[PDB]
């Protein structure tokens, strides 16, 4: 149940982006487009999701004037590497980290695919990728097949492909921590706050969950074979900080999708608003509330990573 999420998530963005919510030329590669009628609401949410991401990984980007690592942990089939590229940012080294069975889907792609492969190749010291087996590694851009609960893989694994523990790092889980025990996101957490002296760490998932419309939003999930085994941290925007500041982390923050929605500049709400009609304001409003955005920073100070934000 867990591995399908991946397909589940790629299937809902590349039909957002068909419609026009934000621009990816390269998610067409990885996932087929779904041809059946969708809730609106799940496209804004879905926009808003990858926007308030993305607004993160900039600012992340900006501090550190791209002298960092990124590692986006539960990536699935993410486009976000080959999007930086194309605007010209680039992190020193970019890394991903799914199931083997994800990371082989991934790779079959890339390397069926030049307008996914040349980009890599183009930045890479050798004149040809090696990526037989869970692992590609490349000098910019690596994907590995390791499981998140295994910490001692994890890391190896990232060894493997040379992340340096010295650079400024910042951690992604989009979507991701739910879906293991509340014991082992934090494990994963405080791995990440142990490994790293500078660092940055971004979670969006549920929040919210204890009221009439997050058990049913839990049940329907249990009802695919796929347990949110994370979801008590879930309670509220105060136990997912609360997960962060308790696992070696020095700040964090949270907002709800509906507020950070809410924020948004007039012109891209007008844009995104114009694409779709939407009928009930309270469903959206509803699934939003439901959503949040959190990230923490250790050892930023210098960097200025405390004031980072959406
Ligand atoms: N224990 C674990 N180890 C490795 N990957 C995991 C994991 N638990 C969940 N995942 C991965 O987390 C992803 C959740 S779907 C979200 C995919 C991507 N972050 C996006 O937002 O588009 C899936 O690809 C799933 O395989």
């Amino acid at each position: 149940g867990v591995r399908g999420t991946c397909e589940d998530a790629s299937l809902c963005k590349r039909f957002a982006v068909s419609i026009g919510y934000w621009h990816d030329p390269y998610i067409q590669h990885f996932v087929r487009l779904s041809k059946e009628r969708k809730a609106p609401e799940i496209n804004r949410g879905y926009f808003a999701r990858v926007h308030g991401v993305s607004q993160l990984i900039k600012a992340f980007l900006r501090k550190t004037e791209c002298h960092c690592q990124i590692v986006n942990l539960g990536a699935g089939m993410d486009t976000t590497f080959w999007r930086l590229k194309d605007e010209d940012l680039l992190s020193s080294k970019y890394f991903e980290v799914d199931f083997p069975m994800i990371v082989t889907r991934k790779l079959h792609s890339i390397k069926c695919k030049p307008p996914l492969s040349s980009p890599i190749l183009e930045l890479h010291s050798e004149d040809t990728l090696q990526m037989d087996g869970h692992i590609l590694d490349s000098k910019r851009y690596a994907v590995i097949g390791a499981d998140l609960r295994d910490l001692s893989e994890l890391e190896e694994k990232l060894k493997k492909c040379n992340m340096n523990t010295q650079l400024p790092t910042l951690l992604i889980a989009e979507c991701v921590l739910v879906y293991m025990t509340p014991e082992q996101s934090a494990n994963l957490l405080k791995w990440a706050a142990n490994s790293f002296e500078r660092a940055m760490f971004i979670n969006y998932e549920q929040v919210n969950m204890g009221d009439r419309f997050g058990q049913i939003m839990i049940e329907n999930l249990r009802r695919r074979q796929c347990d949110l085994a994370g979801v008590e941290t879930c309670k509220s925007l105060e136990s997912q900080k609360e997960r962060l500041l308790s696992n070696g982390w020095e700040t964090a923050s949270a907002v709800d999708m509906m507020e950070l929605y809410n924020r948004l500049p007039r012109a891209e709400v007008s844009r995104i608003e114009s694409l779709e009609f939407l009928d009930e304001m309270e469903l959206l409003e509803q699934l939003m509330r439901h959503y949040c955005l959190c990230w923490a920073t250790k050892g930023g100070n210098e960097l200025g990573l405390k004031e980072i934000t959406y």
